[PDB]
Protein backbone atom coordinates (compact mmCIF):
# COMPACT_ATOMS: atom_id res chain seq x y z
CA UNK A 1 0.00 0.00 0.00
CA UNK A 2 1.48 3.51 -0.88
CA UNK A 3 1.07 6.15 1.92
CA UNK A 4 -1.71 8.02 1.70
CA UNK A 5 -3.05 6.44 -1.49
CA UNK A 6 -6.04 3.78 -0.83
CA UNK A 7 -5.56 0.36 -2.27
CA UNK A 8 -6.15 -0.93 -5.88
CA UNK A 9 -9.63 -3.36 -6.16
CA UNK A 10 -7.07 -5.88 -7.38
CA UNK A 11 -4.83 -5.06 -5.34
CA UNK A 12 -7.28 -5.46 -1.82
CA UNK A 13 -8.64 -8.38 -3.56
CA UNK A 14 -4.90 -9.81 -3.99
CA UNK A 15 -4.39 -9.16 -0.17
CA UNK A 16 -7.40 -11.25 1.21
CA UNK A 17 -6.76 -13.74 -0.97
CA UNK A 18 -4.98 -15.94 2.34
CA UNK A 19 -6.21 -17.72 5.42
CA UNK A 20 -6.68 -15.53 7.93
CA UNK A 21 -6.74 -16.96 12.33
CA UNK A 22 -10.35 -15.48 12.73
CA UNK A 23 -13.69 -13.57 10.83
CA UNK A 24 -12.97 -9.83 12.14
CA UNK A 25 -9.42 -9.82 10.49
CA UNK A 26 -11.16 -10.67 7.30
CA UNK A 27 -14.24 -8.60 7.52
CA UNK A 28 -11.36 -5.76 8.47
CA UNK A 29 -9.88 -6.38 4.99
CA UNK A 30 -13.08 -6.58 3.49
CA UNK A 31 -13.99 -3.45 4.77
CA UNK A 32 -11.41 -1.23 2.77
CA UNK A 33 -11.85 -4.31 -0.17
CA UNK A 34 -15.53 -2.93 -0.31
CA UNK A 35 -13.94 0.96 -0.27
CA UNK A 36 -12.62 -0.09 -3.80
CA UNK A 37 -15.36 -2.11 -5.28
CA UNK A 38 -17.36 -0.85 -8.23
CA UNK A 39 -21.12 -0.75 -8.80
CA UNK A 40 -22.28 -4.43 -9.82
CA UNK A 41 -20.20 -6.19 -7.15
CA UNK A 42 -21.13 -4.72 -3.63
CA UNK A 43 -24.17 -7.12 -3.33
CA UNK A 44 -21.91 -10.26 -3.15
CA UNK A 45 -18.86 -8.75 -1.84
CA UNK A 46 -21.04 -6.83 1.29
CA UNK A 47 -21.90 -10.57 2.42
CA UNK A 48 -18.17 -12.13 3.84
CA UNK A 49 -17.97 -15.03 5.37
CA UNK A 50 -15.55 -17.65 6.41
CA UNK A 51 -15.54 -21.51 6.60
CA UNK A 52 -13.65 -23.16 9.82
CA UNK A 53 -10.88 -25.70 7.92
CA UNK A 54 -9.32 -27.19 10.90
CA UNK A 55 -6.85 -26.04 13.33
CA UNK A 56 -7.11 -21.77 13.74
CA UNK A 57 -7.04 -21.81 10.09
CA UNK A 58 -10.47 -19.81 8.16
CA UNK A 59 -10.86 -19.52 4.42
CA UNK A 60 -12.39 -16.46 3.74
CA UNK A 61 -15.08 -16.10 1.07
CA UNK A 62 -18.85 -14.80 0.41
CA UNK A 63 -22.26 -16.39 1.22
CA UNK A 64 -24.00 -16.18 -2.59
CA UNK A 65 -28.09 -15.14 -2.40
CA UNK A 66 -28.12 -18.94 -3.32
CA UNK A 67 -26.53 -20.03 -0.14
CA UNK A 68 -23.76 -21.12 -2.26
CA UNK A 69 -20.14 -19.99 -0.47
CA UNK A 70 -17.20 -18.79 -3.02
CA UNK A 71 -13.91 -18.23 -1.59
CA UNK A 72 -11.73 -14.73 -2.02
CA UNK A 73 -9.36 -17.12 -4.40
CA UNK A 74 -12.65 -17.93 -6.53
CA UNK A 75 -13.52 -14.06 -6.60
CA UNK A 76 -10.07 -13.65 -7.28
CA UNK A 77 -9.42 -15.91 -10.11
CA UNK A 78 -12.47 -15.04 -12.09
CA UNK A 79 -12.23 -11.26 -11.91
CA UNK A 80 -8.71 -11.55 -12.93
CA UNK A 81 -9.30 -13.80 -15.57
CA UNK A 82 -12.66 -11.59 -17.09
CA UNK A 83 -14.35 -15.07 -16.61
CA UNK A 84 -17.45 -13.31 -18.20
CA UNK A 85 -19.84 -16.66 -17.66
CA UNK A 86 -18.69 -17.23 -14.50
CA UNK A 87 -18.77 -13.53 -13.07
CA UNK A 88 -22.57 -13.32 -14.51
CA UNK A 89 -22.73 -16.24 -12.69
CA UNK A 90 -21.17 -15.26 -9.13
CA UNK A 91 -22.48 -11.16 -9.46
CA UNK A 92 -26.13 -12.39 -10.11
CA UNK A 93 -27.25 -9.65 -12.04
CA UNK A 94 -24.91 -7.32 -12.97
CA UNK A 95 -24.51 -5.23 -16.23
CA UNK A 96 -22.43 -5.75 -19.11
CA UNK A 97 -21.03 -1.73 -18.48
CA UNK A 98 -20.55 -3.24 -15.16
CA UNK A 99 -17.97 -6.24 -16.33
CA UNK A 100 -16.22 -4.22 -18.88
CA UNK A 101 -15.73 -1.33 -15.78
CA UNK A 102 -13.00 -4.02 -14.20
CA UNK A 103 -10.88 -3.47 -17.92
CA UNK A 104 -9.20 -0.89 -17.12
CA UNK A 105 -8.48 -1.51 -13.42
CA UNK A 106 -7.44 -5.04 -14.70
CA UNK A 107 -4.84 -2.73 -17.35
CA UNK A 108 -3.54 -0.08 -14.57
CA UNK A 109 -2.51 -3.33 -12.52
CA UNK A 110 -1.48 -4.68 -15.33
CA UNK A 111 -2.90 -7.87 -14.53
CA UNK A 112 -2.23 -10.77 -17.13
CA UNK A 113 -4.17 -13.75 -16.06
CA UNK A 114 -7.00 -12.79 -18.56
CA UNK A 115 -4.91 -13.63 -21.43
CA UNK A 116 -3.92 -17.10 -20.12
CA UNK A 117 -7.63 -17.67 -19.63
CA UNK A 118 -8.58 -16.70 -23.48
CA UNK A 119 -6.06 -19.48 -24.15
CA UNK A 120 -6.91 -22.25 -21.76
CA UNK A 121 -10.55 -21.86 -22.52
CA UNK A 122 -9.63 -21.90 -26.72
CA UNK A 123 -6.97 -25.02 -25.83
CA UNK A 124 -10.02 -26.89 -23.77
CA UNK A 125 -12.15 -26.39 -26.94
CA UNK A 126 -9.61 -27.43 -29.28
CA UNK A 127 -9.05 -30.56 -27.26
CA UNK A 128 -13.21 -30.97 -27.10
CA UNK A 129 -13.96 -30.13 -30.75
CA UNK A 130 -11.16 -31.96 -32.46
CA UNK A 131 -9.95 -34.59 -30.25
CA UNK A 132 -7.42 -36.03 -32.53
CA UNK A 133 -5.31 -33.15 -31.20
CA UNK A 134 -5.23 -33.78 -27.74
CA UNK A 135 -1.49 -35.64 -28.06
CA UNK A 136 2.13 -35.47 -27.37
CA UNK A 137 3.74 -38.32 -29.85
CA UNK A 138 5.23 -37.93 -32.83
CA UNK A 139 2.74 -40.05 -34.68
CA UNK A 140 0.19 -38.99 -32.86
CA UNK A 141 0.88 -35.49 -33.78
CA UNK A 142 1.22 -36.39 -37.67
CA UNK A 143 -1.92 -37.41 -37.51
CA UNK A 144 -3.21 -34.48 -35.79
CA UNK A 145 -1.88 -32.61 -39.00
CA UNK A 146 -2.59 -35.62 -41.34
CA UNK A 147 -6.87 -35.01 -40.29
CA UNK A 148 -6.25 -30.94 -40.58
CA UNK A 149 -4.36 -30.14 -43.77
CA UNK A 150 -5.47 -26.51 -43.84
CA UNK A 151 -3.75 -25.96 -40.14
CA UNK A 152 -0.87 -28.25 -41.67
CA UNK A 153 -0.33 -26.10 -44.62
CA UNK A 154 -0.43 -23.02 -42.25
CA UNK A 155 2.04 -24.78 -39.66
CA UNK A 156 4.54 -26.22 -42.61
CA UNK A 157 5.10 -22.17 -43.92
CA UNK A 158 5.39 -20.97 -40.87
CA UNK A 159 8.49 -22.92 -40.86
CA UNK A 160 9.85 -21.97 -44.13
CA UNK A 161 9.29 -18.60 -42.69
CA UNK A 162 12.10 -19.78 -39.51
CA UNK A 163 10.90 -16.57 -37.12
CA UNK A 164 10.51 -18.77 -33.66
CA UNK A 165 7.39 -17.29 -31.95
CA UNK A 166 7.11 -16.96 -28.19
CA UNK A 167 4.40 -19.17 -26.29
CA UNK A 168 2.18 -18.52 -23.18
CA UNK A 169 5.15 -20.27 -21.15
CA UNK A 170 7.78 -17.54 -21.75
CA UNK A 171 9.64 -20.38 -24.13
CA UNK A 172 9.66 -20.84 -27.80
CA UNK A 173 7.88 -23.01 -30.67
CA UNK A 174 11.09 -22.81 -33.33
CA UNK A 175 11.95 -24.63 -36.64
CA UNK A 176 15.04 -25.43 -37.01
CA UNK A 177 14.51 -29.42 -36.81
CA UNK A 178 14.21 -31.30 -39.61
CA UNK A 179 11.04 -31.69 -39.53
CA UNK A 180 7.98 -29.57 -38.79
CA UNK A 181 6.25 -32.39 -36.37
CA UNK A 182 9.91 -32.95 -34.74
CA UNK A 183 9.49 -28.98 -34.08
CA UNK A 184 6.55 -29.53 -32.60
CA UNK A 185 7.19 -32.32 -30.20
CA UNK A 186 10.32 -30.20 -29.64
CA UNK A 187 7.79 -27.02 -28.85
CA UNK A 188 5.49 -28.87 -26.51
CA UNK A 189 8.11 -30.67 -24.99
CA UNK A 190 9.80 -27.43 -23.24
CA UNK A 191 6.05 -26.77 -21.74
CA UNK A 192 4.72 -28.10 -18.55
CA UNK A 193 5.35 -26.75 -15.04
CA UNK A 194 5.39 -23.74 -12.47
CA UNK A 195 4.80 -20.26 -13.95
CA UNK A 196 6.08 -17.20 -12.72
CA UNK A 197 3.70 -14.40 -14.83
CA UNK A 198 4.14 -10.92 -14.60
CA UNK A 199 2.07 -8.55 -16.63
CA UNK A 200 3.76 -5.05 -18.53
CA UNK A 201 2.28 -2.26 -20.99
CA UNK A 202 -1.01 -2.34 -19.25
CA UNK A 203 -1.15 -6.13 -19.55
CA UNK A 204 -0.93 -6.35 -23.48
CA UNK A 205 2.62 -8.19 -22.57
CA UNK A 206 3.04 -10.61 -19.84
CA UNK A 207 6.54 -11.97 -19.15
CA UNK A 208 6.89 -15.94 -18.06
CA UNK A 209 9.24 -17.82 -16.48
CA UNK A 210 8.88 -21.36 -14.96
CA UNK A 211 10.09 -22.42 -11.22
CA UNK A 212 12.25 -25.24 -11.31
CA UNK A 213 11.97 -26.55 -7.62
CA UNK A 214 7.92 -25.95 -6.98
CA UNK A 215 7.78 -28.33 -11.11
CA UNK A 216 7.79 -31.31 -9.32
CA UNK A 217 7.98 -33.75 -13.19
CA UNK A 218 9.53 -32.41 -16.06
CA UNK A 219 10.32 -34.94 -19.21
CA UNK A 220 13.48 -34.64 -21.06
CA UNK A 221 13.16 -22.48 -22.63
CA UNK A 222 13.35 -18.95 -19.51
CA UNK A 223 13.84 -20.08 -16.24
CA UNK A 224 13.28 -17.75 -13.53
CA UNK A 225 16.50 -16.37 -11.68
CA UNK A 226 14.58 -16.27 -7.92
CA UNK A 227 12.20 -17.79 -6.18
CA UNK A 228 9.61 -14.12 -5.68
CA UNK A 229 8.20 -15.93 -2.58
CA UNK A 230 10.57 -18.13 -0.77
CA UNK A 231 13.81 -16.37 -1.24
CA UNK A 232 17.59 -18.13 -0.71
CA UNK A 233 16.61 -22.04 -1.03
CA UNK A 234 14.98 -22.61 2.01
CA UNK A 235 14.03 -26.71 2.79
CA UNK A 236 10.47 -25.19 2.71
CA UNK A 237 11.38 -24.81 -1.42
CA UNK A 238 14.04 -27.26 -2.28
CA UNK A 239 11.56 -29.98 -0.38
CA UNK A 240 8.37 -29.08 -1.56
CA UNK A 241 8.29 -31.95 -4.07
CA UNK A 242 8.94 -34.69 -1.81
CA UNK A 243 6.48 -37.47 -1.81
CA UNK A 244 5.15 -36.12 -5.27
CA UNK A 245 2.68 -38.69 -6.22
CA UNK A 246 1.71 -37.64 -10.28
CA UNK A 247 -1.43 -40.19 -11.00
CA UNK A 248 -3.20 -38.86 -7.15
CA UNK A 249 -2.09 -34.74 -7.45
CA UNK A 250 -2.90 -35.15 -11.57
CA UNK A 251 -0.99 -32.04 -11.87
CA UNK A 252 2.84 -31.15 -12.94
CA UNK A 253 3.12 -28.54 -9.66
CA UNK A 254 2.97 -27.93 -6.02
CA UNK A 255 2.48 -24.48 -4.51
CA UNK A 256 1.42 -22.97 -7.86
CA UNK A 257 -2.24 -22.82 -7.97
CA UNK A 258 -4.00 -19.79 -5.90
CA UNK A 259 -7.23 -21.59 -6.25
CA UNK A 260 -6.64 -24.92 -5.51
CA UNK A 261 -7.92 -26.58 -1.82
CA UNK A 262 -5.65 -24.93 1.37
CA UNK A 263 -5.08 -28.20 2.37
CA UNK A 264 -3.75 -29.60 -0.91
CA UNK A 265 0.23 -29.51 -1.92
CA UNK A 266 -1.08 -27.03 -4.76
CA UNK A 267 -2.09 -24.67 -2.84
CA UNK A 268 0.29 -21.29 -2.80
CA UNK A 269 -0.56 -17.99 -0.78
CA UNK A 270 0.55 -15.09 -3.13
CA UNK A 271 -1.15 -11.98 -1.27
CA UNK A 272 2.68 -11.02 -0.95
CA UNK A 273 3.03 -10.49 -4.60
CA UNK A 274 1.56 -7.32 -6.49
CA UNK A 275 -0.99 -7.40 -8.38
CA UNK A 276 0.59 -7.29 -11.99
CA UNK A 277 1.98 -10.61 -10.69
CA UNK A 278 1.02 -13.98 -10.01
CA UNK A 279 2.12 -17.88 -10.28
CA UNK A 280 -0.23 -20.45 -12.01
CA UNK A 281 0.62 -24.13 -13.33
CA UNK A 282 0.53 -24.73 -17.09
CA UNK A 283 0.42 -28.53 -17.81
CA UNK A 284 2.15 -29.95 -20.54
CA UNK A 285 0.78 -28.87 -23.85
CA UNK A 286 -0.90 -31.05 -25.94
CA UNK A 287 -0.81 -30.29 -29.66
CA UNK A 288 -4.37 -28.86 -28.83
CA UNK A 289 -2.83 -27.10 -26.61
CA UNK A 290 -0.12 -25.61 -28.96
CA UNK A 291 -2.69 -24.51 -31.59
CA UNK A 292 -4.54 -23.01 -28.78
CA UNK A 293 -1.88 -20.80 -27.66
CA UNK A 294 -0.87 -20.05 -30.71
CA UNK A 295 -4.66 -19.03 -32.24
CA UNK A 296 -4.51 -21.78 -34.89
CA UNK A 297 -7.79 -22.54 -33.95
CA UNK A 298 -9.85 -21.62 -36.97
CA UNK A 299 -7.28 -23.73 -39.17
CA UNK A 300 -8.92 -27.11 -37.76
CA UNK A 301 -11.27 -29.03 -39.89
CA UNK A 302 -13.34 -26.95 -42.31
CA UNK A 303 -14.32 -24.12 -40.30
CA UNK A 304 -12.50 -24.02 -36.71
CA UNK A 305 -14.42 -24.05 -33.87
Amino acid sequence: PWPGVPMSFFSNLRAVNKLYPNQASFITDNTRLLTSTPAGFTNVLNAPSVRNIGNNRFQPGYQLSNNQFVSTSDINRITRNNDVPNIRGVFQGISDPQINSLSQLRRVDNVPDFNYHTKQTRSNAVKQNFPETNVRTPEGVQNALQQNPRLHSYMQSLKVGGTGILLATGGYFLFSAATLVQDIINAINNTGGSYYVQGKDAGEIAEACLLLQRTCRQDPVTICPFDPLLPNNPPELTNMCQGFNYEVEKTVCRGSDPSADPDSPQYVDISDLPAGQTLMCIEPYSFGDLVGDLGLDWLLGDEGL
